């Protein structure tokens, strides 16, 4: 009776009945694994239809499961199914190796890639208000001269491009403003026009006060808004201020030079401090309160990784700064103001030149989210130990990757990167893979011990 139930059932079985390889287990696992993904609405639906159970499933042809039911994208594991579904035997791999493939972090960890237009390049991405039904992503451009801002479906991944500007827009803000409810998106591109959208009224265009030099960073952190300019001058904003056209600088922060661009604006993690914010212009850090003046001004200064243009400062019980084209972070002490440690990236990269740190994303109490000017995604442990896994080979330089809380599963890290012909492809990925890349690393261990347990009492 090896010739097995049609519905679940390899071609090599049905067509001519030849003899069987150890190849249809794998075939009649990518269907059950179909299963899986579908919830079995295929099984149900064969139920009722056994020629479509079984006489359909003649060909390799099983549709794509997102578009016939309902479910999140899975793709890694989609690659999958679309590799041990192939009609040839010889293709499809051995169940060690499908084993091997199951036992990735990143395939429970991924939620899903998207591509994107053919060498379109993105330098600031935000996301939206956070809303349930408001879930997208806004993209700028920088593969032309021309600034064009990019409204980014993800519920239906849908391109939608609109031209914005004569420069490219280096960076981006919005924020979701709660007088009338309205979601206030920002948009100082590289050329000191700080021009608005609202995301829900496409006409709502309108300028403020021209940023004098070139604007480098916002930040939306009563609420404020802050403008990092090439002058440093931080032109404190309102959220009803910019409504309007041209709002007032309530504070000019014009701390550095117009040599000395103002790279980051960060935020604090804790509470009864009340919030300092941060800040890294040229490469002498500083900080400042709701009284938007310089709280401490701590100096930072190979001699181009430790002096160079700061690239972002993170807030927490200690400061990780990158420098540009600098392989190493820099752990400050915002007391000491002394460096207390140093994490290295060729200390870890290295043992699996291009890569420097590029992108500082931080977890909240367990990991550091390290982005590699190379295709390679760095997980830091920041308390105990440092190295996890160096995530890789899904792009080809991190561009920008910034948390965030969309389309109801909140935090996740919409990790960008390119794909060189650069293909600038955006990964979503869960913000708990440094929890699954233990778990998992433990529950294989733990699985491996009964294993080779009770195989000992097979000779006994």
């Amino acid at each position: 009776t090896s010739e097995g139930t049609p519905g679940f059932r390899a071609p090599e079985v049905a067509r001519g009945n030849v003899i069987y390889n150890q190849q249809a287990d794998v075939y009649s696992f990518g269907l059950l694994l179909y299963d899986i993904l579908t919830t079995g609405g295929r099984i149900v639906e064969g139920l009722k239809f056994p020629n479509e159970f079984d006489e359909l499933e003649i060909q390799g042809k099983l549709p794509d499961p997102v578009k016939e039911y309902g479910c999140a994208p899975w793709p890694m594991v989609e690659k999958l199914i679309k590799q041990c579904l192939k009609e040839n035997p010889q293709e499809r791999p051995t169940s060690a190796q499908v084993f091997d493939i199951l036992n990735s972090a990143e395939l429970v960890c991924l939620t899903r890639r998207i591509l994107l237009p053919k060498n379109v390049i993105v330098e600031c991405m935000v996301a939206t208000h956070h809303n349930s039904r408001n879930a997208s992503i806004w993209l700028g451009c920088g593969h032309t001269d021309r600034g064009q801002l990019s409204f980014l479906d993800l519920n239906t991944e849908g391109y939608t491009s609109e031209e914005v500007a004569d420069s490219r827009i280096l960076c981006l803000a919005l924020v979701h403003l709660p007088v009338e409810k309205e979601s206030w998106i920002v948009s100082g591109t590289q050329s000191g026009t700080l021009l608005v959208i609202n995301t829900e009224d496409g006409k709502k265009r309108h300028t403020l006060e021209k940023m004098t030099d070139s604007v480098t960073c916002l930040y939306c952190n009563k609420n404020f808004l802050l403008v990092g300019t090439a002058d440093g001058k931080l032109a404190i904003f309102e959220d009803k201020t910019v409504k309007l056209k041209g709002a007032a600088p309530l504070k000019i922060l014009n701390i550095g030079n117009v040599s000395t661009p103002l790279m980051c604006l960060s935020e604090s993690t804790n509470s009864t401090e009340r919030n300092v914010m941060w800040g890294g212009c040229g490469t002498k850090i500083f900080s400042f309160s709701n009284d938007f003046t310089i709280q401490k001004l701590i100096e930072t200064r190979y001699a181009a990784f430790s002096d160079s243009n700061i690239i972002t400062v993170v807030v927490d019980t200690a400061l990780y700064i990158a420098k540009q084209n600098s392989p190493v972070v820099e752990v400050w002490d915002k007391k000491t103001e002394k460096l207390c440690g140093l994490i290295d990236c060729v200390h870890f990269l290295r043992e699996v030149y291009s890569g420097r740190v590029k992108t500082l994303c931080l977890q909240k109490n367990t990991a550091l989210w390290i982005g590699t000017g190379g295709g390679h995604i760095l997980l830091l442990d920041l308390s105990t130990r440092r190295l996890i896994r160096v995530i890789y080979n899904f792009c080809n330089s991190v561009r920008v990757m910034m948390t965030a809380q969309l389309g109801s599963l909140k935090n996740v890290m919409l990790v960008l990167g390119y794909n060189r012909e650069i293909q600038s492809c955006l990964t979503v990925w869960d913000i708990n893979l440094p929890h699954e890349v233990q778990n998992l690393e433990k529950h294989i261990e733990v699985r491996k011990e009964l294993a080779e347990k009770m195989r000992r009492t097979s000779v006994e």
